[PDB]
């Protein structure tokens, strides 16, 4: 399928919310469903992997290359030298490498490696972040293409801004197509800089709970209390799937049948 692009550098709230409307169809498994919310595909999907290209306000790109099943970032390419340069974390590794360096930097046209010298998990992209948690790392729109640029057809740069930029691309792009409440709160924000709060970090950590947890409600009610955080950070407990649902864009696979709607 389409490639997805984004272009951050003449945004609107509409465009942003036409763009997470996009990746969510292409990224849900057409007929999985669970209290009308879309579930991802498990992991043998005919299409395994989708392309998100943001563009930033100097007209640099950057392509991100996203597994289907759980939205997860693999690495990313840029235009570069005239060449393809692709970066890809340090634990992808055989078919899943080159299913990655392959589909973003085709072998018919000039390519190089920069390697990603680091995983993808949040802990790993706080530290070479320099932060101690990433609510100290800000979000917004000229943030992103102002972090494109910054990257982009670049021949040297550095950890620190490499994971910086990564920590608000994979928020921007893969936790707000999981959570609208995450995109919504970019849309909000969408004229300034501001910093995750913490209902934001508590719903990126708490996916996968949050997802059983739905799949497994008898009649609308959770199978046991959910223990969240609101805005400013007080314990939220949550009994009911039409309490949590309005947060939600999006379910990880959990296998079985559930109430569809
Ligand atoms: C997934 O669910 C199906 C349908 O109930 C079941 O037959 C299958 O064993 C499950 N797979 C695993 C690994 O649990
Ligand atoms: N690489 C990544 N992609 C998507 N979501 C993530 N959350 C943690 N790391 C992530």
């Amino acid at each position: 399928i389409n490639t997805i692009t984004f272009d951050a550098g003449n945004a609107t709230i509409n465009k942003y919310a036409t763009f997470m409307e996009s990746l969510r169809n292409e990224a849900k498994d057409p007929s999985l469903k669970c209290y009308g919310i879309p579930m991802l595909p498990n992991t043998n999907s005919t299409i395994k992997y989708l392309l998100v290209k943001l563009q930033g306000a100097s007209l640099k790109t950057i392509t991100l290359m996203l597994r289907r099943n759980n939205l997860y970032v693999m690495g990313y390419s840029d235009p570069y030298d005239n060449k393809c340069r692709y970066h890809i974390f340090n634990d992808i590794k055989g078919t899943e490498y080159s299913d990655v360096e392959n589909t973003l930097c085709p072998s018919s046209n000039p390519r190089v490696a920069k390697p990603i010298n680091y995983n993808g998990l949040y802990p790993t992209l706080e530290k070479k972040a320099g932060v101690t948690s990433r609510n100290e790392v800000q979000l917004g729109i000229q943030i992103l293409s102002s972090d494109i640029g910054k990257i982009s057809g670049q021949g040297s740069f550095t950890e620190k801004i490499e994971a910086k930029f990564l920590l608000v691309a994979i928020q921007m792009v893969s936790e707000a197509a999981r959570f609208k409440y995450i995109e919504n709160q970019v849309k909000t924000n969408f004229n300034r800089d501001f910093s995750p709060n913490d209902k934001v970090l508590d719903l990126e950590e708490n996916w996968g709970k949050i997802s059983t947890a739905i799949h497994n409600s008898k009649n609308g009610a959770l199978p046991k209390p959910l223990e969240l955080k609101n805005a400013d950070g007080t314990k939220w407990i949550v009994l009911r799937v039409d309490e949590i649902k309005p947060d939600v864009g999006l379910l990880n696979y959990v296998n079985g049948t559930c109430q569809a709607t």
